[PDB]
């Protein structure tokens, strides 16, 4: 046989055509509005929609659902409060066993792949609490999860280097225990130390060659400046295009005139950064971003615990949401907000030379029940096959193999 998967009447938004998709193994090797040649499945898109898999570039999925098990959500029967929540945290940690922690994993995971995502990038609580029991947890379930979905995992030092003392070394454990990255958070209100706390970053992060990812949520000039020192050290330590800053929701807040003489700064050094739609600002200049030509992707981030109490790992979902915040609608907006679910994700994660429809790439594709990016955002209909290294895992709404 010629091939090994055929995907009939397939709608390319890239290509703005209907074509066939020949695979082999794990990779794509033909296009053509007919391909000749024998093959083992057939799979007919009916003339919809067919992507390449979603890319939810920032989750936690060491605490998901831990608000789950009652009739109402847990954490959230009482107003909001930062600190409640780094409470919850706390407890959570200490008191969670391995096999709880394992099995939110992976019920994170199948629900991802089931909405089309095949690619993420999650954060792993490392402190003196957790210590590394999140860390082997992760990554145990990651390695029972590779047929599935991609997952690249973020040491975070989420209490700070220089708040919890013991965290530089449980990052080092956690690196070398096979972590893709590191990451700290706040270098201004949470560790009071804006040099210290990047300087030691880059230093873990050259120790083990991994790439960055910050948590920055300081907002207005704060936040601004954090990550122009962020970007400028990216350049000093000769590691452009592999640091990402998830949130900067201080782009929202900050002048326009300090993101507009930054930006040159951020095209430089190759800064990325993730938006999860779950906190996007509506203020957030996301259009603009994506117009100027940087890598912005998008994200679940939390999904039902106690930061968010919300979440179903469903990018499309996330993108119609991203609309309403953002208060989108020509086909031009909702296609940018689509790339952000897709390419820019995989430029974010650092795999856009294997990610696309096209020759050569993985087979890893979503058969939607939607005729275009802009009706998917706007249908939500449901995902109506999944494909993953040249193999179908889900078939309506369920994971097969
Ligand atoms: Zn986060």
């Amino acid at each position: 046989k010629d091939f090994d998967l055929i995907i009939r009447n397939a709608y390319l938004s890239e290509k703005d055509s209907v074509y066939d998709i020949g695979i082999v193994g794990d990779r794509i090797i033909k296009i053509e509005a007919k391909i000749e040649g024998t093959v083992k499945d057939e799979i007919d898109a009916k003339g919809n929609l067919v992507s390449p898999g979603f890319v939810d570039a920032h989750t936690h999925m060491d605490k998901s659902f831990t608000s789950t098990g009652e009739r109402l959500p847990k954490f959230w029967s009482r107003p909001y409060t930062r600190d409640a929540a780094i409470e919850d945290g706390l407890k959570y940690y200490k008191n969670a066993t391995h096999e709880e922690i394992k099995r939110h994993v992976i019920e994170h995971a199948h629900m991802q792949v089931l909405h089309g995502t095949l690619y993420t990038r999650t954060h792993v609580d490392v402190d003196s609490v957790a210590k590394t029991k999140a860390v082997e947890a992760v990554l145990e379930a990651k390695e029972e999860l590779k047929d599935l979905i991609d997952i690249q995992v973020v040491a975070f030092a989420q209490s700070g280097f220089f708040v919890d003392l013991e965290s530089e070394s449980l990052i080092r454990k956690s690196l070398d225990m096979g972590c893709d990255l590191v990451g700290g958070v706040d270098p201004a209100t949470r560790e009071n130390n804006v040099e210290g706390s990047l300087d030691l970053c880059f230093k873990l992060a050259k120790e083990y060659d991994v790439d960055i990812d910050y948590h920055i949520h300081d907002i207005g000039t704060v936040g601004v400046y954090s990550i122009n020192r962020l970007a400028q050290k990216t350049i000093e330590n000769g590691y452009k295009g592999r640091v990402t800053t998830s949130h900067a929701w201080c782009f929202a807040d900050a002048p326009s005139e300090w993101l507009d003489e930054a930006i040159p700064l951020y095209k430089d050094s190759g800064m990325k950064f993730v938006t999860c739609f779950s906190s996007t600002p509506p203020t957030m200049p996301v259009i603009k971003l994506l117009e100027a030509g940087i890598n912005l992707g998008c994200a679940s981030d939390n999904i039902r615990d106690f930061w968010v109490p919300f979440g179903n790992g469903d990018m499309v979902q996330g993108a119609l949401i991203e609309t309403q915040r953002l208060e989108l609608k020509t086909n031009r907006d909702l296609g940018l907000i689509w790339k952000m679910i897709t390419s820019e994700g995989a430029r974010v994660l650092g795999i856009e030379k294997n990610y696309g429809i096209e020759v050569g790439k993985k087979a890893d594709l979503v058969v939607l029940n939607s005729l275009s990016p802009q009706w998917a955002i706007i249908d939500q209909a449901k995902r109506l096959c999944v494909i993953k290294n040249g193999r179908i895992i889900v078939k309506d709404e369920v994971i097969v193999a």
